């Protein structure tokens, strides 16, 4: 009944109880426990689901408070806008601590332990993902650097994915989705976004057509975003 | 742009962002701010929605971890049961801190400030509600005392409601729902539960039939639970 084994189970209990911050803490220990070896596919995904839910909540709050702010500033009410933005600052604070936690873990333990193509792309995609969440709310040179780190991480992830994983591989397809969402939402470049998404979609269909749920959903998402961006 | 006014708005922003712990903190200040006067109907409900969501999450987690525990102990796996129960203890810890926070606030500021029948019943019902949440997981003499405080609070709430508020009043109907749920779930007495729920339902319909959404839902709930308890 090892510690690592104990933490993984605890993480799954946290997942069932929807106490994601705690789920993160447990998978954080697991990650910091091993040294030479890599996290299992299950462990790697538990950690990823944990952080996704932790940051997802704050991202949703942010979008809502951000929208209130937009409506109130255009309505002229300034006392309200100050309170809104003060509330947003607090949301942005957690977003920064959260991204910082997983990004540090990626460079210190996860990326260095990646021994296969699945592993490396997954972790590099995750790295791009969290620098992308920072860019969603940053503005000055901060946004610039967050945007830069995002592009660097995704390009690296794609170089490995494009050559080592199948076109229909869910991690590769997810990387394409996120990478293209990055061009569209952050770099406000729907041109580069559609080209990338279309290419990934086409390669997947080609493969599916010649030599055959995750891939199906991702591909539908790519499709939805593809048309949605053609307006 | 007063502080109280500022906190109430902040609470509403927290509600939109679904940061309930924070929503509680803001309404906690509002409550502790006034002295002679009472919370508005809006304020009183913001505080109530805040705590409901804060405790609701833990109650849902508890029910889930509690179920895992039940399945694993009957399966014989003891190492798992220890981890489950350890996780539950942590959930129960928050449940106790949460109830304790609102119960203290009720006896110190809220109950003492209640100047009308709406006010008094609302706060006494809330008091019964939180002693009831404690009883849901307690077991020894702890459960006994939690159950006792619950019954005392509800009886007091009902004496006021039965004589000062209309049978169709949502707070009175909610008190009946919760009070009857208490007899059934905590006191495992479906007899006393149905009698109470039926009486409240009948009085409401009588009133509705002679001298005319919240009341409609509550009444449906009373109905659903009424039949559901007839098995
Ligand atoms: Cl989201
Ligand atoms: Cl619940």
């Amino acid at each position: 009944p090892t510690a690592r084994e104990e933490n993984v189970y605890m993480a799954k209990l946290a997942e069932q109880a929807e106490r994601y911050e705690e789920m993160v803490e447990f998978m954080e220990k697991v990650s910091n426990s091993l040294g030479s070896e890599e996290l299992t596919v299950e462990e790697r995904n538990l950690l990823s689901v944990a952080y996704k839910n932790v940051i997802g909540a704050r991202r949703a709050s942010w979008r809502i408070i951000s929208s209130i702010e937009q409506k109130e500033e255009s309505r002229g009410n300034e006392e309200h806008v100050n309170s809104i933005r003060e509330y947003r600052s607090k949301i942005e604070n957690e977003l920064s601590k959260i991204c910082d936690g997983i990004l540090k873990l990626l460079d210190a333990k996860l990326i260095p332990s990646a021994a296969s193509g699945d592993s490396k792309v997954f972790y590099l995609k995750m790295k791009g993902d969290y620098h992308r969440y920072l860019a969603e709310f940053k503005t000055g040179a901060e946004r610039k650097e967050a945007a830069e780190s995002t592009l660097t991480a995704y390009k690296a992830a794609q170089d490995i994915a494009t050559t080592e994983l199948a076109p229909t591989h869910p991690i590769r397809l997810g990387l394409a989705l996120n990478f293209s969402v990055f061009y569209y939402e952050i770099l406000n470049s729907p041109d580069r976004a559609c080209n990338l998404a279309k290419q990934a979609f086409d390669e997947a269909i080609a493969e599916l057509d010649t030599l055959g749920k995750d891939s199906t959903l991702i591909m539908q998402l790519l499709r939805d975003n593809l048309t949605l961006w053609t307006s």
